[PDB]
């Protein structure tokens, strides 16, 4: 399918937002990512855009007027005047109020949508927005560190020019927000691979398959602790292949949540950057308008490496394992390499389990026209 034109969305301000003392979600990781790919000379091969700030008008194409209205108003100075509404909208602990909250959502969202609009116009083959991928956010509620669901809004944009859009979610956590939004339609197929069993967000069972017009247009691959490169690659390509064959989308959205990497602070998977990036490689080969977003990721050196590498994969541009000098060079010790080693954790996902789940999803997929 040849080399592909990549467009890439980043706001220099994004790293300055702070969830608070001790919070694992660190918007700084995107700036590190940015700096890393810059120092590898990857700006030479792609177009760089600074997203606009998405507006409430844009946000309410999915979200309720009341919830956005709230997000626009809530500040740390005025919290105690909003306790009820906070509780209503699950803003308080997991999803803290911080300085610039709304603007952060605006910039996060603005890349996802600008990416979609760019793809809609047939001006890029791939769009990259690492600040996006906030799959947990719900119509009137924040969840799992996400406030505004940029993915959904982006898909609402793609649906303007595409009958069928494929959403794939390789974050360790289940894409409930996206799944939920599109649960009753066939215009969006959602595919989430994720840890399942006593683990946020609690949804994403094999048996969760959509409803109504959208029965079989939601697909879930529940996994256990310690999944590795061979196990993941054993099933990702076969499943993505069958899905492409049966569903035939004309646009793909790929959430590349990096918390599925080995050594993640909150994750319990054992993938490498290469294993992780293999997913991007597989979806790439299909040659469809492809929007790539971020998501989870809490060992921030590993997040930087992951998305740097995956941007380079978008570009089909080989980069050395020797990290170039960069503004965060010390975060990458003691090795200063691009690629990571798996840990020695047990893979609870037997080869047999992986084959069984895949055979069951195959059954489900036979049910499409
Ligand atoms: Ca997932
Ligand atoms: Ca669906
Ligand atoms: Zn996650």
């Amino acid at each position: 399918g040849g080399k592909k034109k990549v467009c890439y969305y980043y706001d220099g301000d994004i790293g300055n937002y702070y969830y608070g003392q001790g919070h694992p979600m660190k918007p700084h990781r995107i700036r590190m990512t940015h700096n890393l790919l810059l120092n590898y000379g990857l700006y030479r091969k792609m177009e760089i855009y600074r997203p606009h700030k998405a507006t409430a008008e844009e946000m309410t194409k999915y979200h309720s007027d009341e919830y956005i209205k709230f997000l626009r108003s809530i500040r740390p100075d005025n919290m105690s005047e909003y306790s009820k509404q906070m509780q209503r909208f699950n803003v308080g602990e997991d999803c803290p109020v911080f300085d610039g909250l709304f603007e952060f959502c605006q910039l996060s969202t603005g890349g996802s949508v600008a990416g979609a609009v760019k793809l809609n116009r047939q001006q890029t083959d791939m769009a990259v927005n690492w600040a996006g991928g906030l799959h947990h956010a719900k119509k009137s509620e924040a969840s799992g560190f996400c406030y505004v669901n940029d993915i959904v809004l982006a898909i609402l944009e793609l649906l303007k020019y595409h009958q069928r859009v494929l959403y794939i979610d390789i974050d360790i956590h289940h894409g409930d927000g996206v799944e939920e939004a599109f649960y009753t339609t066939d215009r969006v197929m959602t595919v989430s691979f994720h840890k399942y069993g006593e683990y946020f967000p609690g949804t994403g069972d094999l048996r969760d398959i959509g409803a109504g017009k959208g029965k079989y247009y939601a697909v879930n691959f529940p996994m256990r602790d310690g999944i590795d490169d061979e196990s993941y690659g054993q099933i990702f390509k076969p499943i993505i292949s069958k899905v492409m064959e049966m569903y035939q989308p004309s646009a793909v959205v790929l959430q590349c949540g990096a918390d599925s990497l080995s050594g993640d602070r909150l994750g319990c998977f054992n993938l490498t950057v290469k294993g992780h990036a293999k997913c991007v490689e597989v979806v790439k080969t299909f040659n469809l308008p492809l929007l790539m977003l971020g998501g989870g990721g809490y060992t921030i050196r590993n997040v930087a490496r992951c998305w740097t590498y995956e941007t380079a994969v978008a570009l089909d541009c080989e980069i050395p394992n020797e990290l170039p000098y960069n503004d965060y060079f010390e975060y990458f010790g003691p090795d200063f390499k691009l690629h990571i080693s798996p840990s020695n954790m047990t893979n609870q996902n037997t080869p047999e389990y992986m084959e069984k789940i895949k055979q069951r999803l195959f059954e489900n997929l036979r049910m499409l026209p």
